[PDB]
Order: structure tokens, then sequence, then C-alpha cells
């Protein structure tokens, strides 16, 4: 409990799975968070879930949406004062091999998987640094940012681009002194809307010659990595690659 | 000599240093060569200087330039015969933090060192599949692709990127008997004419903190591992990076 | 708080610096702890400073010390039950390059920072697996695991050497559902008691040009990584590496 | 042809297999070669197989075997002239998970596979240095260098050990301009003679799930690759590792 006091988290998809597991842990932690997702009607809903106003709220937001990203730091700041913490989870998935992937899928699932992380981790950079709050950037990655999958070409080019671009970012701040980390997170295959989404996947990567441990994680594995990125406990943590995917890329 | 015999190669951005280098080397090694950039007059000019029409040729193309990329397989195709070999080695850089990109730059960058690379690897796996040509693509990524520069945000992107999507095509290709494979080759800093015109550019990359040796490489340290990916002498090589950086990334 | 509830661990060089921080953490997290070194004074001197022996007790022991390995697990099973968390951090080092490295000296850090990672985690499978305890094996690494140093040969080798064992062993664990967890902490440069023995040593360290956050850490940096993974909270973490050495290893 | 001219390399455990082929390719290439075993049964056939004594000899020597390094030197030197080229191929491995490793079997497999590449390292350095040779030594490692595998626990710990050592001894020597060059050579599954004499090993090293190419390597794939780090045509490659796997590690 409150290893994340004083904290002002903003977690994109934070509506659903993987996102809506780190807002409950970080708002059990202490900290203030604002979810967003594309859908306000399941939005609402999800913030009430996990707390009051006071302690999570909901916009709406496309994270390849450029000057929405302006729009929804002004919010959070104006709710819960200066903004500290930042989780760009949203993302999407192709189901399609390079050779198979159409530039439209391409363009879509990059817009949102690298430009969105980008407008994010740009702007988190502009408004958390040099003011004391021990800012954190958490990038969410993935096993297909280390490895690649000969169906997810779109998704490891944009997966494999945060990788390298988290520690361009991280570098900066660090040289710079800007009070701001910046860190990917790796998860393996985890239950959620795109892992369910994903025609036979879960049943495919529980296989042992898949994920090791014969199972596929859950949403609570990757918050808490995420809540130890945010809080102060990992102040000499930055340009890093933390993986949790039950020993997929250690075989 | 005839380490490359019968090989057919496209060479994007092959009219100055590096592509240059890889031209010529390949020549030099029996492949016919079709080198590519979006200036004719040097593009040309750089063709001749290597050998004659018969091994090799200037194609004006700009690797972002989507619909160019059939236009450039039919184009060699049409004059050498059925392309084999791949080289993706155009691409641009910014000087700027990801704090600093604008979405501009970010965009322009993306065009051609992610979306180009792309276009490239998707096509020449249509073209170069089950044709008996031990075809090999491959992709010209950089130590940046392996770790990030605090002035290279947009870049350290594209080439994190291209290093993972290249392991997808690689997977895709192998597991379905293509009989192409798909490798990166992570260039240190490199001696080129663009980096003669920066003063104190080849001295910053010389100090032993950036690079071990003490002096940047040249353009035939890249042709040279170029010559072995292209070769079958790796046909048991897939899906890897090579890197050649003088020790960059080895501290 | 009680983040290690009901958990037992064995912490090797845990009487000072780094250790000494794992085990603060640990028993302040609800862990019963052990501690080892070959020092009786400063060993009990610290296991009192940190608690009451109900919680944390000394036992001296030398890692390198194949037999000693079983008395310790019996003595620490003996006293506070069934040994669930293993800390392997007991470790020395030689500032000689490979080429200057001595026979003894090389077999001498060998013993200590290979053989006896290996003793405990050979010996902590067999005695923590299958006993439904959420069993952890924590190797403390390195940055030196990822990245060589000129000055550093023989402790390079043996840091690389943890790193892929310990894959090997977490694998093997989870294949075989033992209900036991291997993961490896690589720190960068920490302010430890050696660190501090050394005059300008923090200095060189603190450089811009190897940390880029231009100082290095502390014991807590590590101690709470080490929190994360000895806790339920890492259920899903198997063979993978953690990094906390400010930016070091991302550039 | 005369890749390697005026070369004169030793290359250990070169009697067999992977050995055999370097030794085979580099006397094609212009190389004097000096190959050793810890057996003689075939060391004289195999060298005279390759070519005649004024351009490949055998030497009876054991890798573990300290001091018989600096005889095999002397031989080398006082046959062909100042040694230029080294290759530590020459390793053994036990099918054991970390668990159920004995410690007269980690010791026994750490001699060759560790110590023995340490000792021909350490006094290539020494004897290869300040000559104006070009020198090079490629340290034979393997996928088991980068990922863990259940039942090689002993065999991963000694090429995750080689894999980083030296990494340090190629910083060292460049950071000395020794004219030392240092990499490590990645071999995924190959078709040797010990796998031929295991039932079902290619069937399993085979399994699309392991080798993405559905078959496993032969002997000259990793000889080809060793041309290349031998030859004058990578003096800009140092401290790298180079993965001939058929796309094992690429997912
Ligand atoms: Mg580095
Ligand atoms: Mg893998």
């Amino acid at each position: 409990s409150n290893r994340l006091d004083g904290k002002v988290a903003i977690i994109t998809g934070g509506t659903l799975g993987i996102g809506l597991a780190i807002a409950t842990k970080f708002v059990e932690e202490g900290a203030k968070v604002m979810i967003t997702d594309r859908h306000s009607d399941v939005g609402e809903k999800a913030a009430k879930s996990v707390g009051t106003p006071d302690q999570i709220q909901f916009f709406q937001h496309d994270s390849s949406d450029e000057d929405g990203w302006t729009k929804l730091f002004d919010a959070t700041e104006k709710a819960f004062g200066p903004v500290s913490t930042l989780v760009n989870n949203a993302g999407i998935a192709v189901n399609k091999s390079v050779e198979e992937t159409t530039t439209a899928e391409w363009r879509k699932l990059l817009a949102v998987n690298l430009d969105g992380v980008f407008f994010g981790t740009r702007l988190g950079i502009q408004r958390m640094k040099n003011k004391g709050l021990g800012a954190s950037i958490i990038n969410m990655s993935s096993i297909e940012g280390f490895v690649g999958d000969p169906s997810l070409g779109a998704y490891n080019a944009s997966k494999g681009a945060v990788r390298i671009m988290s520690k361009s970012a991280a570098l900066d701040c660090a040289l710079k002194d800007y009070d701001v980390r910046v860190n990917t997170v790796h998860p393996g295959y985890i239950k959620t809307p795109l892992v369910d989404d994903l025609p036979g996947a879960e049943e495919a990567m529980s296989q042992r010659t898949k994920t090791p441990m014969g199972h596929i994680g859950e949403p609570n594995d990757i918050a808490y990595i995420c809540v130890y990125l945010a809080s102060n406990e990992s102040k000499f943590a930055t340009g890093s690659e933390f993986v949790v995917d039950g020993g997929y890329t250690a075989q």
C-alpha cells in the first residue's frame, strides 16, 4: 500500500484487461489514475468499478490521436494535479505475416502501437520533466519486441520500435537530468482481449513449446511489474526491458 | 570471386557510401546489380563507375514509394532475370531527441527507414520465394537498433522495428519453405562522404568511449558482411543480426 | 508490507551492502531470513541490526563450499521451516583483463561467482520444488553479464555463465512444474562498501559516458527488485533478466 | 580463394565435424593450419585428408591443459611462423539439467568449455598482439549461449561465460591497439558425427518448434562464417556475436 503515494498516472487502454489491472493496482497503491479508451460507454463504468472520481477517472481518447494527447494531459492535471506517471498500454494486433500485410493494416497498427507511444512519450517528457515528481514512463511492449512471430509482422515492427525508441528517450532524460525515467515492459502471452481476439492464440501459446510454464499469465502479472516501475523503488532503473513471459524467451 | 555466382541483386541507396561499396563487391563476386536512389544524376554515374550495363544498372526510386517497388522489381527482372537478393540499405537520419522530434520529421524518417524496408521485404518475399534462387533479403539496420542514442529518437525507433520485423519475415519464410532468408546488418560508425562534411563528426565517433577501436569503419566493412549474407555460404543463417561496429556495442 | 508473507529466504553475502539491504527489506516484508558470510563478527552483528532471531539469523558459510550448502539449508529449515526463497548474492571481483588474469585468480573468482551459484541453485531446486511454497531463486548477476569490461575478464565470464545457466534452470523447473522460478538481477554501479573503499571509484562510475544518470545507485535499489522477484507478484516471471543500472546498458 | 592469405591458424578440436570443416575452408583460403584434439586416433588422418604438411599439421592437445597451450603455440609458430588466428572450437556436452548435474560433470565440462577457451584466449592475446598480423580469435559458442536448455545446465553456463568473456577480451585488445579482434560464433543445431550417434537426435532438433527451417545445419555452415571472421574482411568487427542457427533464436 502507498507504494505510489502522491503519484498521478495516465494509463492508455486502461478500461480492459492489462490496462484495467494496472489501474486497479495503481489506485490500490495510492495513485490518482486517469484511464483512456475510444469507448466512453465502457470507460465510465470501468473507472467507477475501480474507485471514486477522486482516485480514478476516465477520458475518451485514441492513442493515435496526437492533439487528443494534449487534452488528455490537461484534463488529468486539472483533476489530480501534475502528471508524474504515464503507461502507454493501448495497442492493437493484426494476425498477418509480413508477406500478407496490407499497407492499410500496416499504417493502422503503427498509428496506434508506434505513433501513439511516440506521441505519449514525447509529450510525457515535456510535461513531466524538472518537477520533482519522480516521473516514470512505462511503455508497454511485448515478447514480440524481442523475438519475431511469423504471423505478427506489423506487430513485431511496432514492438521492436517502441523497445529501442524508449532507450533513446531514457538516455536523453537521464543525461539532461529531467527526473524522468523510461522503461519497457514485455508481457508474454497474457489472458486479455487482444489475445482473445487472436484465433486459437491462448491454446497455442499454452503449449509447453511456446510458454514453458504450460499456461499464460493474467493481467495482474503485468500490473505488479508496472507498480514497481511507477514507484520510486526503481529510481535507478531507466532504459531497461522487463520481461514477464512465463519463460517464453528463455528458450 | 564468384561467391555470388548467378545472383541478381537490388540495392536501395546503392549510389553512394555503404550502398555503393556493397554494389561494387557484389558485381565483383559475379552478381548482377540494380542500385537505386531518387537522384538519377549521381545514380547512373555510379553504376557506370562500377561496371557495364550487363553487370550493373541504375533505377531511380524512392524506397518510401510503394508502387515504385513493383516497377523496380520488374525492371531488374527484365534486365537480369528473377531477383534473388535484396538489400534494404536506403535510409535517412534526423538529429533530434524524442522530446524535440516533430511529427513531420517522425513520419518522414519512418516512411523511408520503416515503411520502405517493409515494402521491399514484403514484395521481396512474394517475388523471390519458391524459385530455387537461394533468395536472401538483407535489411540494413544499425547499432542504433540495439542501443539508443539521446539524439536519434526517430532513427532508433525505425531501426528497432526493422530488427524485429525482419525476424518475423525470417520465420515465416523458413516455416513455409519459401527458400528466402532474412537477416539484418548492424553497422557501427562508418566513414562516408556525408560523415566527412560534418566537422568533428568522425572525431566524436572515434572517441574510445564510443568506438573502442578509436576510429570508425569504412564502406567495405559493411560490403563484405553483405556478400557473406547474399551468398549460399550463409544458407543456414536466417533471422540473425550481424554487428560490425568496432566494439561499440561490446561495452 | 507483507509482500513476502510466509516466505523463508536465504541470502548469501547478506551481511553487507546489497545483501544486507535485501535482507532488511525482506524481513520488513514479513519474510524469515538467513544471511551468510565468512566473518562471524560482522555476520551476527548484521542479523541483530535487522531484527530478532525469530525473523532473521546468521549462518557462517562460503558460497564456494559445496557441503556447507546442505548444512545451510538444514539450519535455515530447522529455524524457520522449509526454505522458499534463495538469493545468490555472494560474489567477488578481480580487477584484471583477460590477458593479465592468473589461473589462480580465475579459479578463485569462478569458485565463488560460478560454482557457488551453481551449488545454491542446484540444491535450491531439489529442496524447494513441489512444496507449494511459491519458490523463487534470484541469482545476482550484473551489467557485466550483458556487456564486457576490459578490466573484469574473469568477472565477465562468471556473470555471463550465471545469466544463461539460470535460464536453463528456469526452463527445467517450469517444464516439470516444480513450482520454482529462477531469474537474474543485473545491478549497474551501486554504492557498496567496496566502492567506498576505492578513492575515485564512484567518480569513474558516475561519468555520464558510463552511467547516464550521472551517479551510481544504492543497496535499496537492488533490494526492491529482489522483493518483487521473491514475492508471488512475479509468479509468471521466470528465466528473465532484470536490469537496474541507471541507463548503463541502454547506450 | 586467398581470403586468408598469409594467415597462420590454430583450431582446437579440428579433427572432426565443425573443427574439420573450418580447417578445410581455412587451408582452401590460403591459411596455414594446425589442428588439435585431446585424442590422436585420427589427428594425422585428418590433417593429411585436408592437405600436405606445408599447409596443415596436427598437434595432440587437450584444450583444458594449460601448459600444453604454450607448447601448441610454439609448435605452430615453429612450423608456419607467428600465429595470427585462433579458433577455440574444442568443447564437450553433458545431457543433464542443473538440478541433476554432478560436481564432477560440472568441473569436467567447464575445464574444457570455459577454462580451455580462457587459456587459449589469454595466451592468444599475449602471442598475437602488436605484430601486424591482423590477429583474430574466434571463440566457438552456441545458441546455448543466448538461451537456456533444461537439459544443458553446465553447457549453458560455459557458453554464457565464453560469450561475455570474449567481449571483455575484445575491448581490452581494441582499447590497447593490440591488433587482435575477438568474436564469438553461435552455431544452432549442426549435423555432426556425435549427432548421428544419438538416435532421433536430428529428428528432435529438426522440429519446427526448435529449428524453424525444419532441418539442422552442416559443418560448412560454421566454417564459412569463421573464414569471414578470420580474414581482414572483418577488421572492424570485434566483441560481436555471430549466429547461424536456422532461425532457432529468432523465435
Ligand atoms: Mg553499451
Ligand atoms: Mg527464443
